[PDB]
């Protein structure tokens, strides 16, 4: 029993964290094989952040200008290239701790673990979701840039995020491991604001299924709804539309608990219109939306990595 | 900016997880140096669960009855001893991945990360606090026994918990790494119930200071209170009494935010009286009590 926000074990990712210092900027890098990946804004200082022609700035940097430190060992950079908003520093030593890995771009609603680092030193691990507005509600301080988001499938680490910046509302913006930003954000000093966020409906339903598995049933009702009628209600309460894909994905949970997806939808529909009435679901007074259907199945069935 | 429930990176603990099989029971073990630590109930049978004599059961065990598996390698047990509710299996190989570590017993309200394992294989890492009733609100399934709770001190791992059992309410009971249970619990199937839990008041205040550091101020008020008047209100909401130690511990946060502890106490009293009025504090509609004053300073500063 019990339901917690659980991150993937971070060991395989910790063995890849290095410190990248270029000029005055010191952030984290991801050392995989003989390449260190890190945000391209590391080559930026005063004017280089406001007007950043990154091809021009990078061409002025020599290999020795990048100080890469893996623990107490200094790595020597033998090349540098840029792929979108990520800098790739070729090094002379392949990381012996490189796990089996992939670079994946995740979609809004998908969850991942973040290993927050400062000075190439992992300080914490947390589970979060890619918001529908493409920001991550993270916990990051100055120096966390380069910290990565990951998932683990079997023995494969899927890298899905690299932290680049903090938006004025305290939320975070970053890129996949190919340097492509999530959302309409840029890595330059300009006025950027996160769009109005929405609730990840499929994840709220997955979390309601997890509550039923854990014995929390007060919110269940005798009613069901059409997907069209539920979506009308979801639009009204800033909830993401629920697609037929989402309904299919919730299938195993619907089978395990005996509550059809559209039946759970009518419970969610009531919760939105009537509130919790001073009651909690899994120790929370709000509807949690950062557990995907796969996370609920993984946690309530015990899949190991 | 931002405030999240953050667990310690689990890498140093993952390198210590092994599978311990004894008869039909299979649980997790913690391999540190040449010793594997695990709940002593791995030696228990069906007939020896209600009232097991562990000294008598372990004396009947031989080293070859314990199957220890570190990944794909089978470890050879060269000795066995028992320290309270923990079994210590001496092995012929010292764990090369053994980090700098300490065994620490923690107090209620203290937080730690849990690395949940199944079959000596880490499946997830989460954060939690030792409840005032000495249980942990965990997320554990069958096979998670031997999963450990830890905190990382720079390069040192302080092991503070080993999962032993699930109580009838879904909450969890375990021991420190010296086998001493937290709470009035025993490793027998006898009727055991967790006492009525209380809210960790010092942790809620630390979390309110974290909200102020993050720019959340709606809950602040012009009031202050005496420590005793705060305790009379707090106890009525099943909140732990706030001691002078707790007030001292919140000192740095009081200095950083300019809000005296007894001033924040009055904000908490108001919050307990009024509720949240459909507002959130750090993205939560309930008062969070699983962030200690130390966690808030570490995460924010
Ligand atoms: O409770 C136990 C164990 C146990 C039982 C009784 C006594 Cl007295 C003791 Cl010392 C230990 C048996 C193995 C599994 N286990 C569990 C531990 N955590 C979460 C569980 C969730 C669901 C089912 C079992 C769980």
């Amino acid at each position: 029993s019990g339901f917690r926000k659980m991150a993937f074990p971070s060991g395989k990712v910790e063995g890849c964290m290095v410190q990248v210092t270029c000029g005055t900027t010191t952030l984290n890098g991801l050392w995989l094989d003989d390449v260190v990946y890190c945000p391209r804004h590391v080559i930026c200082t005063s004017e280089d952040m406001l007007n950043p022609n990154y091809e021009d700035l990078l061409i002025r940097k020599s290999n020795h200008n990048f100080l890469v430190q893996a623990g107490n060992v200094q790595l020597r950079v033998i090349g540098h290239s840029m792929q979108n908003c990520v800098l790739k520093l070729k090094v002379d030593t392949a990381n012996p701790k490189t796990p089996k890995y992939k670079f994946v771009r995740i979609q809004p609603g998908q969850t991942f673990s973040v290993l927050a680092c400062y000075n190439g030193s992992p300080s914490g691990v947390y589970q979060c979701a890619m918001r529908p507005n493409f920001t991550i509600k993270g916990s990051f301080l100055n120096g966390s840039c380069g910290s990565v988001g990951f998932n683990i499938d079997y023995d494969c680490v899927s890298f899905c995020y690299m932290h680049h910046m903090e938006l004025p509302t305290g939320v975070h913006a970053g890129t996949d491991l190919e340097g492509n930003f999530y959302g309409p954000f840029v890595d330059r000093q300009t006025a950027q604001a996160a769009g109005t966020d929405t609730t990840i409906t499929v994840n709220v339903l997955a979390w309601l299924y997890a509550a039923v598995i854990n014995g929390d049933r007060w919110f269940l009702n005798r009613f069901t709804t059409t997907l069209n009628d539920f979506n009308l209600v979801a639009m009204k309460y800033n909830y993401e539309p629920l697609t037929q894909d989402h309904v299919d994905i919730l299938g195993p949970l619907s089978a395990q608990t005996g509550i059809a997806v559209l039946d759970m939808c009518a419970s969610l529909k009531e919760l939105l219109q009537n509130g919790m009435n001073g009651r909690t679901i899994l120790g929370s007074a709000l509807l949690e939306d950062e557990f995907t259907p796969f996370d609920v199945v993984r946690q309530c069935s015990g899949v190991t990595f």
